[PDB]
């Protein structure tokens, strides 16, 4: 899926707008944009792709009350990611010791 | 906006399908029903709606190397939450003493 | 760990501080405080207990520079958590058929 | 706080244990170690420190029953974070056309 990167080249993003020139099946090439507002979104600080997943990831769904839909919603795969943390920022030489402070 | 529940009645949720009989303009009732998974989706196991917010909320956008957008997004707004936590988890009697354990 | 509320009596609140009666290992009662302000954090609007073990979630720990700790860590695991969104936000009644707004 | 890296020498991790060998207040040298597992926390992938001081950000607190902490505390602080979304993912060219697929 997607990978427009390996056969498209000058690419740029101006505000909400990527633009590149990509080589057409039979040998030439065409600058075109798309406007990522309508395909990607900001959910928390966080930008994801748009898209709909409520029947695939949901379950057990009721309404309470009035107009208070419930369910059971499956999180994120989990995966192992890099991190860093500056021991410097709370482990003191105390006299000679290792102490956090 | 919304406020669907104020003039309807009978509401259920089946799967992901909301059902109602709502009172039309001019008197009578309908029974109609919406299939919620094109408008609300799971976003790491929480409902939230379906929309476009990218142009509203986030700025400084840039392409990082071939094919990575990076922005500088908005977070949720801040609001005060009622919440609870059950202090006989770690706090004990020690002899007389209460002490974190 | 912890149930202090099992043989502790007439517990208050103030600011941070719990305050109680507790009994003494011997018989015969001592009163008490604690500040719970230094292990209890807010984190975006739930209390939880101030946390730690990280290594029992990472992998790979090594010293980067002269200060950093580097490390793989996992993610949160993948599991279905309760959620809940009050369709009266979006939903509508136009004339006696459900709509989204 | 902290700043141990500025007068300790040859540090080295193993698993959760930072070792160094550290300058003395008046001459002279010490080797020691401190298990880190207890004062940073695995936080969905990210090494944070241990975290308290929840009444900076919460208000009303009181107990409820005989030992539940309950109070109104602040969720995140709205502020822009950088954000990045690799668009390889979803768009692709599609003929010379760049095209969410």
């Amino acid at each position: 899926l997607g990978k427009f990167s390996q056969t498209c080249y000058n690419s740029a993003i101006q505000g909400s707008v990527l633009t590149s020139t990509c080589e057409r099946t039979n040998g030439g090439y065409n600058t075109s944009s798309i406007d990522l507002n309508s395909v990607i979104e900001n959910v928390d600080g966080s930008l994801k792709w748009q898209g709909s997943n409520f029947i695939e990831t949901c379950r057990n769904t009721q309404l309470a009350g009035s107009s208070e839909l419930a369910a059971e919603c499956k999180t994120r795969a989990q995966q192992f990611v890099s991190t860093k943390i500056n021991l410097d920022d709370h482990i003191a030489n105390i006299d000679g010791t290792l102490k956090y402070e």
